[PDB]
DNA sequence: GGGCATGCCTAGGCATGCC
DNA sequence: GGGCATGCCTAGGCATGCC
């Protein structure tokens, strides 16, 4: 169905200094997951882990948390709550965590919440802001993108954006920060194919 | 589901000499149902019409009918149920006659009723039995089918076969044919490669 | 654990003339199930269907069963049950139908029957007996098997026999035939090795 | 299943300069423990003796313990418990001290004690420090794995840490050190084959 | 229709156990 | 200990949708 809103989309990187960062995966054919700088863009496969850095100037208070969220990046579509489709939502393929017509997932994480805003309509998943070890630099959440761009009932063929926002235990807005998403099964030849279509 | 039996798709003429006929429709690109004698099969586009012809040495008592079914060809799977996928099962494409879940409807047809087997789960689509009208040696019945062969969650790229069946009243068996089934988006393509990889 | 007895494995054809068949594949490198004619040793993946076929010269009586149970065909692993190893035993893929224990399943079958005995210990796998159509030469069972050759606690690399044995409603014998069973992930590259090892 | 935490594995030499240190064993294939110092890494085989020096600049208060625990060393794996594989929990290798499912045991003391942390759900074992030996300039503790990196259902060929703690009497943190593990049939090759892909 | 768009299968060859 | 035994991963390439 339709929400009665869009979430904002604008990049903030607030107090704290909140970026993302992504692997330097390459474009092998069928690499798991990689993440193009020229498109700001990830491609993944289904499923599979999809590694996002959290970086931060400073270390945001305990409570802190940090959600995703994805909506369609065509405006047009942007009212329309992203889900997973007909098919994948009935096959049997949950976590034990996650509800079966979320599109987004967190693995690795008993600290999970998932959302399903009784205003917005909106799905999304939460996991509390850890900070690295004072040595690191960085906190990598793991998420996995339960249906293929291309699923009929569902995304359709429709890009989408994912928004990560970092919250704090209020869920008031700390900073956001986004990256368009294509699920795919050959992430590598379909980066190549759209960084290519860039000098057409 | 599953089915506790699996339909006999033996050729039986029977007592009224039943045989099928199709049209002669060649392999072009943007053809909608096209009939392979080589492989006995039908290649045909999603919801798009498909004349099946039927043809009797005599013509059949009043109160024939003429029922058409589908089962998936492969011996592992013939016990599988042929249904719609979860996607087409859901979108809005009913004609008001047809159940949601049928693959095989007919169109152009009041008298059409849609069966849901309490015994043995399987869907049929079944219509009087109408002789010839003047000028032609066949009855003509129109069938759409509402999945592509490839539709994840239904048919899944399995071969499937239609099997009409000639009855009379109680549902007795007067004759029995069948053919294969492709329903794609390129008939004529898929037709052809087909056809070529019999020489291979 | 142990059995107190060893199933015969003496081919008897029987007064029904009871023989096994089995499908033509090749040795493409991970075809799914091939059969040996020279080793009488069928080549397959795990959970991939198996088809065999059963020939018989006349119909057995309405009531007829026919099983399928492994054993060790190494003289001193005889007596040791074959059971799947604690890893799959625990994995979640039970078709709703099979213990999660017995490596043998029918696919395909909802009168399939499973019995673990009480006296021997053995499993077996059993479904009612079917003619082939009026037309049809032979019946074809489909077979799962749910446990690698290899699987370390299980079958821990030790070749296998499946005995498959016609019986009467009773469990009275009327005809046994025997194949050797490699459960690999490429059946097509080991089948070659055996083969070319014979010569060896 | 999933732990709530990642235990840190920040080198941490602490008030009393706690370091590791390993023999010099080669890479003559058959080795059953050799440490390699450019990846930090030991390699070694399943319930073979893993000796690890235990060196300080100064000597901890009586009451001090040494802890080792694994974890997955790939970020997405983390939060996932290592653990015996259900094939090695099921065989019979108990050394009657040691639970069944703990992947590292200490051999050759009588003091030692096996933790399941009720709130993390970690695995690990702890010893009583004692100072070395007089004529020693330090303490070796000999671990045993036992499972290999890549059982299934176990470690899955997922690389671990092993992290070795200094706790006081509390279990508060006095010092931290941390190398890499891989159990396999061959340390030597595996070692020379890492160490060699290390300029690739 | 002719060109893509885009998922699925599989042969090759690497990873890794075994005696 | 070198020679295999054997499962896993994935780039190649086809299957099949789309307009
Ligand atoms: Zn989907
Ligand atoms: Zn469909
Ligand atoms: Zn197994
Ligand atoms: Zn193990």
């Amino acid at each position: 169905p339709l929400s009665s809103s869009v979430p904002s989309q604008k990049t903030y990187q607030g107090s704290y200094g909140f970026r993302l960062g992504f692997l330097h995966s390459g474009t092998a054919k069928s690499v798991t997951c990689t993440y193009s700088p020229a498109l700001n863009k990830m491609f993944c496969q289904l499923a599979k882990t999809c590694p996002v850095q959290l970086w931060v100037d400073s270390t945001p208070p305990p409570g802190t948390r940090v959600r995703a969220m994805a909506i369609y990046k065509q405006s047009q579509h942007m009212t329309e709550v992203v889900r997973r489709c007909p098919h994948h939502e009935r096959c049997s393929d949950s976590d034990g965590l996650a509800p079966p017509q979320h599109l987004i997932r967190v693995e690795g994480n008993l600290r999970v919440e998932y959302l399903d805003d009784r205003n917005t309509f909106r799905h999304s998943v939460v996991v509390p802001y850890e900070p690295p070890e004072v040595g690191s630099d960085c906190t990598t959440i793991h998420y996995n993108y339960m249906c293929n761009s291309s699923c009929m009932g569902g995304m359709n063929r429709r890009p989408i954006l994912t928004i990560i926002t970092l919250e704090d235990s209020s869920g008031n807005l700390l900073g956001r920060n986004s990256f368009e998403v294509r699920v795919c099964a050959c992430p590598g030849r379909d980066r190549r194919t759209e960084e290519e279509n860039l000098r057409k």
